[PDB]
């Protein structure tokens, strides 16, 4: 089956009405208008999306929605390095390090945390700034992305 | 002879018996260590600084003292735009883009306000995110400079 528009996403509903099937995303492909999936439960998916949320698909969003059956999307964990900031400065300079490295950053749960996907240099910027960071299998949420450009 | 240390700043000075002259330098020239500039009042100076401040050259700083005569560092006011974040999601946001640009990035007055030399990219950069922006004539001074590494 493949799919042209989405949906919107689990938190608009009760997920509890529905049985939900997912389709599994690395953080990476998120961007991805056109593609194929199989879901959890074996489904042949495919995707061609005329109008995609500019930051990408985020966890829950819904391709599919018919009577009590949801298709929606989960995004994969991965390796993640967890910024814990203590200051708006701080806060400051580690975005305008990161965004000068390039790396894709992501907001963290909290207005002093981010997220970014595991590198070594990056690892070594923040330990050389002494930067307080964690590293975890954590999920990058197309949602919480900073923008390259938008 | 060539000026080898910073004699301190204006700030930590006592000025009864002490005219000042100033070399006026732009914002981009404030770092480099081995120059030569000619002051306000015509003197020809070449400085090649030992323990230079790492951010660089700022307001006030003073490059020779002696009879009574001292040549301190002006920098010049220039086009910047200021930037007004409204949260510290739209300061993560700001520098981030900012950064990713490599564009030079400067401390405002406030934990939420910002400064960068004033570039057409930069100013439609910081328009389409939606934060508040304004282009003025100031000074971009050195200790308040954000660095790469
Ligand atoms: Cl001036």
């Amino acid at each position: 089956m493949i799919i042209e528009r989405l949906v919107g996403n689990l938190r608009d509903l009760n997920p509890l009405d529905f049985s939900v099937d997912y389709v599994d995303l690395e953080w990476f492909e998120t961007r991805k208008k056109i593609a194929r999936f199989k879901t959890r439960q074996g489904k042949d998916i495919a995707i061609r999306l005329k109008d995609a949320p500019k930051l990408g698909l985020s966890q829950g969003d819904i391709l599919f929605k018919e009577e009590k059956e949801i298709i929606a999307v989960n995004i994969l964990d991965s390796e993640v390095i967890h910024i814990q900031a203590k200051s708006v400065a701080e806060v400051a300079k580690i975005c305008y390090e990161i965004g000068n490295r390039h790396a894709a950053l992501y907001y963290g749960e909290s207005q002093f945390e981010f997220k970014t996907p595991f590198e070594k240099p990056t690892l070594a910027l923040l330990e050389k700034l002494g930067v307080q960071n964690r590293v975890l299998s954590s999920k990058l949420d197309s949602k919480e992305r900073l923008t390259v450009s938008m």
